[PDB]
């Protein structure tokens, strides 16, 4: 067909890839749902995603890759987390400066991290979105006079948690919710329509994702996190993005890695509360830096029984499709 | 015989391999001298023990790695340090839980770094204490609800050091206290217990030891480090295992090996006091990350010498025996 | 000849380094530049290359990197920003001793980080001065009682930036400004000796030195940087060194490397922003560790196109030199 179409497919399959999905119509879903949470967030993401897209297609890259969206799943991120940490507002349309340059990093990154992970078959899971916004976000700060950044500062005083005050109503939409919090939307609509998107092409991905963003929740109320956060989903999407990728994808669906994958999202859920305190001095977020390092130190991970197998990046699809080609190659 | 009796044998290794002793008599020196030490932290290190034991036979671990101990002595350095940096005083019995979970992830990260350390025959050194302890305490942090640790500030004003006040046999006792604060101990017979435990099974280890610590007191004085925290041992600790690290296990034991050593030992010492100084800003202790990085940085280094000679990692046991086999396989 | 001439031909080259020059006479322009500068931070830097020198013939290092100077061009920064951040003024002898100290430390890391960087052919880029320089100045501090640094700390209000007072010609002597501050020098007169101590050399690295430092200064502009920092020379010494590195030396020069370097130069400017504000919480400069991140996330980046080629370590001298033996061996 035409080129634009091409990459059009190649955009909203990119965009589709933050949760490890490679489906068109689940990208036509997700750009939908941030509509509904935010049209400048989404606007903001979309344009991330395109010229990240065109980074990658001007750098030479694979392909494949492209085609499969491996090169816009971290524009979309880019975009979203510069639009949600604007102190200028809404439509603040200077902010697609920044979007527009910071998005050319993540094809380098992804391709320079890339060199480094392939001597041991660990794939990149959104490192160069976070080193690219770590960067904007340092180098800008609250205190900037062209793109202020929203004020994050470590607490200095001791959280006031009344437990007669919970609300169990909002702690269960804290799922929803944290599944939606992964592009940064706190919206629980757009987090039902991303639960949706990712159903569409594998129930095994949307049963990780909640599992991993209850988990998260579960693991934030034993540290006595403030329950406003909670609510607003800050504490699951690092779990459930590490729930997703240890659960049936770059392991082979088992009850053994299941477990393993909830101990995952339990690691990533800790870990995502100590990035918190300790990057809050800097004042930058800890945007999806947890799920990184949880998901790399449990696929680096050995272990001498047969149940808990990984498999080689050049053949991960989806968990169905992982099963099956382990049970093939198997027999 | 019994299964039980190998397993508590199993933790005993675990536990003497803090400072790579391989010895089940040195691990019940070593037990005994932290319950001299402080009881409730001697229970929280014996729990970790235990659980990171079972947390790596669980995930069907090397049998000779565990049976060494190699899975153990990060369990105990882990609850150690979760018992010293909480703010709740002694038998705060809810401790326990985090200690249980946290260990758990000591197995997991010796994997992983494993893998990672695999490509250039590094052998990992407690770090995956300091990953899962930096986690544990940036998580909590001093205005937690449930788990408050002890509060650790930048200094802000210039120390006071009146040199006309030093004590020398403070100074001097600071060694065998520098010795026991790897553990997190400051009590001066604990400290005399573990180098009864170090020289009963191989006086090199013993030597270096000392060496080690006493390099960190005198590093510590170049800078001007307040004497109170030279006399708690605060400064010995990273020195003293980078010495043993160096000195003649890792390295077949010669006197340029011995000068190497040293010098680890000052490098350990003075990043020891640049670390406190930066994690201080978040509130977290170097526990152990110095040492950590300069036998790192001391094992990677290469040179055309025969007398600096690094042994592979499948064949160190301690440093007699190291410089025994070294003779044999070169004659 | 006699040893103490080559050995001083050695220093010589190894000062000379620092902008990827590899000519006696370079070294001797910039020592007199230095001499321009500041003779306090000259002898410390002097200091610093010649035990470093030293460290590197005791610890039996490479003869050939040796005499290339490729041990000696971690001393002599190490040397003068020891000098440039010392709270004590100038002529502080004892400030030497660290300096002795310290540059020991120079050779140990860069072997140690070249046996990392060998398994992806990467160069090291002046990491082991910023490792070891990180390490000093945390363990110091402000409010050490022996050698105070300068106070450094992050901006807390919103710069007063009049954009009708900005002065075109001081914005223009950001470039000279901004190559010598690659050593810590702000006179101009010394970064105009810089200039001609590059082109003697080779005048593609002179171009590109010229380019990254109004590259640095341009991006700088971006982010609404204080007038006073860019006047300063601040914001392009590590745009400097990108695109020195990237421009013609470890990619053979042509016009899609160029605008690689140029690209390299904006992320590295960007990227220094960002570290000064990140370590300015420490109360630790930036000192060049965003060229070493930039250079390092753009040689590993992978690129499908014949026109970009990354040499071989062993076979690299100087971009006229680089392109004729890329020429040679194509044919």
């Amino acid at each position: 067909k035409s080129p634009v179409f091409q990459f059009f497919d190649w955009v909203l399959r990119g965009t589709s890839q933050v949760m490890f999905v490679n489906n068109p119509l689940s990208g036509i879903l997700i750009i939908l749902g941030l509509f509904i949470q935010n049209p400048w967030w989404a606007i903001s993401g979309c344009l991330g995603t395109i010229m990240s897209t065109l980074t990658a297609l001007i750098l030479s890259q694979d392909k494949s890759a492209i085609a499969a969206g491996f090169h816009g799943y971290n524009g979309v991120l880019v975009g979203l987390l510069m639009a949600v940490f604007s102190d200028k507002g809404d439509y603040y349309w200077w902010l697609l400066l920044p979007v527009i340059i910071m998005s050319m990093s993540c094809p380098i990154l992804s391709s320079a991290l890339g060199t480094i992970f392939s001597k041991w078959d660990l794939p990149v899971f959104t490192l160069p979105f976070n080193i690219t916004v770590t960067l904007y976000l340092a180098a800008t700060g609250h205190y900037n006079l062209f793109f202020p950044t929203t004020l994050l500062q470590p607490a200095s005083a001791m959280p006031n948690i009344t437990w007669s005050e919970v609300q169990v109503p909002l702690l269960l939409r804290a799922i929803p919710v944290g599944i939606g919090q992964v592009y940064g939307c706190d919206n629980p609509w757009t987090g039902g329509i991303f639960l949706i998107a990712l159903f569409i092409s594998s129930p095994l991905i949307c049963l990780h994702a909640a599992i991993g963003s209850t988990m998260g929740m579960l693991a934030a109320l034993t540290i006595a996190t403030p329950f406003d956060s909670i609510y607003f989903g800050l504490c699951g999407f690092n779990s459930t993005l590490a729930c997703i990728a240890i659960g049936g994808m770059f392991y082979v669906i088992t009850w053994q890695t299941h477990l393993l994958a909830i101990a995952c999202a339990l690691f990533a859920a800790y870990l995502g509360a100590a990035l918190a305190n300790m990057l809050s001095v800097f004042g930058l977020p800890p945007c999806t830096w947890p799920f990184c390092l949880s998901a790399l130190t449990f696929l680096l991970l050995t272990t001498n029984n047969p149940a808990i197998y990984k498999l080689p990046l050049s053949k991960v699809t989806y968990p169905e499709a992982n099963r099956i080609y382990y049970l093939s190659q198997e027999r």
